């Protein structure tokens, strides 16, 4: 399985082949999508771009079409409580992935306002909510490195996007970036409808799973006191993105995509394991060293081996509970 002979594998299922088959793509993609790969890939995978080859143009230029309309009518137009979330949103996204110098250009602040905005506009029961703008980024910087030369991907994180794309680049990707982001959180709604219902929900599944399988770490919990809310909640807002670089999270979605193409059902069985893993060593913390350790896991220098390990676990541990 060479890197360059898995990207062969990858252009026999995407080119030629007019109706692109979604079986075979999610079959492969469950491993690992190669980098040059993923913006198509992970497009299909969600639903976005249509399998078949020969409707994707129209389908592009109407959704961008679309996503350049609905900004242009939410902008100056209409008279609701627009302006407040408009702040409330520029609020968060200066303090977005404070350690990834891509986050801090003016240009990449800008897109992402437009497409929170236009998400929170389009859901008036959720608004914006705080993790939202966690999980737009792995699919914008995905995104962005279809517009760098292949050999440039691994530099998409320190390159502004202003100095290698023209306005209507940046704003295409923001249409593909806000539709993709729609698609996903369309499958868990209720996580971040007001109160957060599903996020609850989900804690509440993570704390019954472990009860099942580890009730000794469930034991040791209940006499410090530690409650699954105190670490999980993060967990469950924003997918565990804030748990591992980037780079590891981007690898985590293409199974993610793959397996869900059940997000939520699937999120919490990785969670469990993920948990698990370090189940021996939260067995000799106390309540501050416990929180202190799993709101920041020691997942640092994780590899392709260490990700695909966890994955692989939390889809026996899920098939064997379905």
């Amino acid at each position: 399985n060479s890197i360059i002979q898995r990207i062969s594998k990858f252009d026999n299922i995407l080119k030629d082949k007019t109706i692109i088959n979604q079986q075979d793509l999610r079959q492969i993609s469950w491993n690992g999508i190669p980098k040059i790969h993923r913006p198509v890939v992970w497009k299909l995978l969600i639903g976005y771009l249509p399998v078949n080859t020969k409707r994707q143009e129209g389908f592009l230029q109407r959704k961008r079409k679309e996503y350049r309309d609905s900004l242009k009518h939410t902008f100056s137009d209409q008279h609701s409580r627009d302006i407040p979330t408009w702040h409330q949103i520029e609020i968060d996204i200066p303090r977005t992935n404070p350690h990834i110098p891509l986050y801090q250009f003016k240009s990449v602040q800008n897109s992402l306002q437009r497409i929170l905005y236009l998400w929170a506009i389009r859901h008036p029961a959720s608004g914006y909510v705080q993790g939202i703008n966690d999980l737009v980024t792995p699919f914008f910087e995905t995104f962005l490195t279809e517009y760098l030369p292949p050999s440039q991907i691994d530099d998409v994180e320190i390159k502004d996007p202003s100095t290698y794309m023209v306005d209507e680049q940046i704003t295409d990707l923001e249409a593909d970036t806000f539709w993709c982001l729609t698609k996903l959180l369309e499958q868990i709604t209720d996580n971040y409808i007001h109160g957060q219902p599903g996020i609850l929900r989900q804690v509440k599944n993570l704390s019954q799973l472990v009860k099942r399988i580890d009730a000794d770490l469930y034991n040791h919990f209940q006499n410090e006191h530690v409650e699954f809310i105190q670490f999980a909640f993060r967990w469950m807002n924003c997918l565990l993105m804030r748990e591992f670089q980037m780079g590891t999270v981007i690898r985590m979605w293409d199974t993610y995509l793959s397996e869900t193409s059940s997000l939520n059902e699937f999120h919490v069985f990785v969670c469990a394991a993920f948990l698990i893993k370090w189940s021996d060593q939260l067995m000799e913390m106390d309540f501050q060293e416990t929180i202190t350790f799993l709101q920041n896991p020691p997942t640092k220098d994780w590899t392709e081996t260490d990700i695909e390990m966890l994955l692989s676990e939390a889809f026996i541990w899920q098939s064997l509970y379905k």
